[PDB]
């Protein structure tokens, strides 16, 4: 249970991270 846990949450993170790499990806395609 405590890995299921923690991986859920790890998946959560890494998916709000992608989200602002892409979220700066179109800030900057935006400056171009």
């Amino acid at each position: 249970r405590e890995k299921e846990r923690q991986n859920r949450l790890a998946e959560e993170r890494a998916r709000r991270e992608e989200e602002e790499n892409r979220r700066k990806a179109e800030d900057e395609a935006r400056k171009k």
